[PDB]
């Protein structure tokens, strides 16, 4: 239920959480699922993804 | 290996990916693994975290 950081991790966007070697965190469980690095082979374009929104082929 | 998008979605910062309903997708194995929605039980602070910087308690 409880994880805790191996390393320390700066954030890039304003979405993504900064914490510390150490920080326990606690998962927030939510309605887009995991989130993926994806790349559209409709589109071209690649980035990152609610994996609720998707399904295998 | 493919996954098909279900629903359309709206790109909210510069990292994610927009897609619409019926978009092929491919996922990207990287370094950071699936990220989760994560709140630090030590700093308060709450956002997404790369998952393979973590590990259970």
């Amino acid at each position: 239920t409880t994880f805790v950081a191996l390393y320390d991790y700066e954030s890039r966007t304003e979405t993504d959480l900064s914490f510390k070697k150490g920080e326990r965190l606690q998962i927030v469980n939510n309605t887009e699922g995991d989130w993926w690095l994806a790349h559209s082979l409709t589109s071209g374009q690649t980035g990152y993804i609610p994996s609720n929104y998707v399904a295998p082929s």
